[PDB]
């Protein structure tokens, strides 16, 4: 079908949970053999979940906050595998007033949610050129967009890779490489725990989305696999939202 | 399936040719039964296509020029069947200088991009609400963004369907009805067969275009079942751009 | 100065109260002449007020509903006078679930918000073309960007005087007129009465604001100045919004 | 004077040439006390000029690719002085395919670009805190919204710097301290004389600017006192493209 990804090889980082761990389940589902990257071991099991399944995958463990490292097991992969999708979805947010954030924890957040994934795109992205076709799906987010609160890296980060994906895009889809962008809303994972456990806080947030129900990690499967299909062959430099009506609010 | 459209009744308007008519195709093959309408007989031969083509489908002939006919039809339609998705595909374009529109000139553009869409939109999206279910996609243009040039009353209404998609999503999402865009960008069409009448200005366009090449109207198609489909159902109030990366350029 | 209106003529339409009643006493302050364009008489009160206070104005009454009258009026000063500067800011808006918008009511505000912009755009546009300069600064919204509830007509209208600021910008900013709009925030003024009456929503609102207040009149004046200014002399299609934070809420 | 900025002391980065030296000039002119902040000692040619121009200025020699460095200076400027406004200017670009571009190079940009805007903006701006105003304006660029071409780290950069400005500005407006950004077009500085080099890419450009013309630094001057005047209080969050209509276009 067009929304197949079968015969395809997509890599998903932080594979091990939340989002990424769903999307690499969906691919996978949806014909892909995955690669499911994480930064500790736990990601094996999220392999094994797939294989005993019936799908097809395997792990790869590497912190990507160690950019050296991560260069050279993408590049060992992209020259090692035919990789045709990359999701850049690893991420970390550090929630703090702007005044108290120290220059290590401001590069630190920088240091994985952009650079990581401009290694990883730059990497994967060179060997799809080579082979005429690919697509890179960076995981962005409401923050792309807003400012926020107490997330100024954050902000910045994702704010960022929204630009990495319209300059790759405008680079590379006349040599067959679609870069597009998922910006997830109000999502329950680890990453929100924090936020939901402030109850007037959660309350506010739940208001304020028009559909009336924070997001699963499920619901950002669907348009990761469109994104990544030939469905979105004319798709390029976009950032989706999957917000549940965020930012109409 | 996450992007089937089994078992849902659609209508598409403006579907006797161009992106309309791929639109009201596709629908067909991913399940839906479709109601082509258009503004001429011809939509017919639509209808009778999708029929020997194994699918499922009628027409409905209604000029939406005429809005209170417009709003007599959609809303017995609306009535006597379980409509799941509208598609605000018609469209029409006036090429002029802004110091030469007459009033009229504008009013025609308006009252055909904006004002019946709204008109349709309200009347099926009521009775969506009934039904506690249902999905609106309006198709908008890169001139929902851009200002473009000798188009005034276009981009003015292109804008503000995109401000009619947000809207209506902001107020009908939490009620099952999701209401989205689709913004093409530089697509091989009647609609702009005066535009490539002149080569020159054809390959300044293509030269924009990341991609390297307009779209036909079969790209349009894999993103509109997206947007109608349950892999969508967290998106809500969003303007997804098919465009070979113009809106990046 | 570089921010002076000495030697300028403005029109601002719906100069009778509100943001229109304050931006022309700042632009009279700010040395223009200015005619104040209104409903009813009572904007005949304004431009005495502003003679009162050593400033040079006159009034103009009509209603701008009626396109036609409006565009002989719009002529007939584009003609008899030399008009520097164009502030489109009459507006109005009519709260009500989607569902519940007549036709007759959704026309009626696309009619001032947009058609009658138009209208006045195109003319006193025009006769600043034949002149080689000009400026038009329309007054956009929070909507022009944003869904809101209950404002359909209200958004699509916005978001549509949006789109007619990047295309006239376009079209025109090369021969000397300068098209930008303005989109303010919360403002307290007649149009957000109803608003500001239910106590819930309104602490709602100011809670999302950053910076904790609401806008008076007085602060859309120091950038529609600005706007008509050799201060913004390569500043063209652009929507500055004045909303103490809001968008990036 | 709503435009004057009288009494208030502004360090501008980048002073030394171009459209930070052409900002210093025009604070001056508006009455501020300027800090002419730059990597060498031509920046004390600047803040001369300015001084036997009949203003005030001191220069500030501190290169922004050190942080630690920049820090420093920055806090302690902060703590010996009331330092009312902050122009963060100094960026540099570098063109290159985005397969070419190795990660020294990558670093390179975004910590001029981004983190000295960063460490700078938290310096200055948590004085700013302390003494209940402040004005913090960031040069941003086109890239800010668009991927343009052989400029990945550039465009992630800027894009960053609006993440960062709507960040700061919804943490910090409502103690206070106003934080917009400004986006300069294509300016005719040393910055772009590698781009203007081929006579064909720069008419190109222009033909593309709806003014006809590239901006000279001087163009950004009247928007950049703007932002840092009382006339501008309440505007937050906001990015003011300066571009003779490019985004529009
Ligand atoms: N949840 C939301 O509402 C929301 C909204 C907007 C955007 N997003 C984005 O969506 C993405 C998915 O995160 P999530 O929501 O699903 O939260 P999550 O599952 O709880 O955590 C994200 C994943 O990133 C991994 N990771 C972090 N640093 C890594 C590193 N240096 N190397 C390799 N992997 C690393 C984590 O692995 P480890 O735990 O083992 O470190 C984890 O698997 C993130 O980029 C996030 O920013 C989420
Ligand atoms: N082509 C592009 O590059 C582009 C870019 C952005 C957006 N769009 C939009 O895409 C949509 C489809 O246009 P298209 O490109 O596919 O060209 P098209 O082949 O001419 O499609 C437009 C259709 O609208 C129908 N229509 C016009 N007025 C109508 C009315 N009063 N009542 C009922 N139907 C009416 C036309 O039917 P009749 O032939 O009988 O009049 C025609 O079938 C439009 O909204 C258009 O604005 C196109
Ligand atoms: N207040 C906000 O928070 C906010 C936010 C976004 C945008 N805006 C916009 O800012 C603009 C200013 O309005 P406002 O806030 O200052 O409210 P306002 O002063 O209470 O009312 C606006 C003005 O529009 C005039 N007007 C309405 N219809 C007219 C017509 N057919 N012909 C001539 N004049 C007409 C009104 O005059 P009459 O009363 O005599 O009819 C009134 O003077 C509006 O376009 C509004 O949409 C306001
Ligand atoms: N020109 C355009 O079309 C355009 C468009 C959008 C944005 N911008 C932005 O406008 C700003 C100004 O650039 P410009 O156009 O005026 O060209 P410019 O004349 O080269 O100005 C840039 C300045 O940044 C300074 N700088 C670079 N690295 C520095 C460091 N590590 N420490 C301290 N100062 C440093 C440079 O000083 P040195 O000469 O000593 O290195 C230079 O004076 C930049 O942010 C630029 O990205 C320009």
């Amino acid at each position: 079908g067009p929304f197949s990804l079968a015969g395809r090889t997509a890599v998903v980082t932080g594979a091990g949970s939340g989002i990424g761990r769903a999307i690499a389940h969906g691919y996978a589902r949806a014909g892909a053999h995955v690669l499911a990257w994480g930064r500790t071991d736990g990601v094996k099991e999220v392999a094994d979940e797939i294989a005993d399944g019936g799908g097809s995958a395997e792990a790869v463990v590497a912190d990507l906050a160690d950019l050296e490292g991560a260069a050279n097991v993408a590049e060992e992969l992209a020259a090692t595998r035919r990789v045709d999708v990359l999701v850049n979805n690893a991420g970390i947010i550090a929630r703090a007033p702007a005044e108290e954030v120290s220059l290590g924890r401001w590069r630190e957040v920088l240091t994985v949610n952009l650079d990581a994934a401009w290694v990883l795109s730059r990497s994967f992205g060179t060997a799809m050129l080579a082979h005429g076709s690919g697509r890179i799906v960076t995981i962005a987010s409401m923050l792309s967009f807003q400012g926020g609160r107490n997330v100024a890296a954050y902000a910045a980060s994702k704010h960022a890779v929204v630009g990495l994906t319209r300059a790759l895009a405008s680079e590379w889809a006349g040599r067959g490489v679609g870069v597009n962008a998922l910006a997830p809303g109000y999502v329950v994972t680890a990453n929100t725990a924090a936020l939901r456990a402030d109850d007037e806080r959660a309350a506010e947030i739940t208001a304020r989305i028009p559909a009336g129900r924070w997001a699963t990690p499920e619901d950002m499967v669907g348009p990761a696999v469109f994104l990544a299909s030939d469905a979105a062959s004319y798709v390029h430099g976009q950032v989706l939202a999957v917000d549940g009506g965020w930012l109409a609010s």
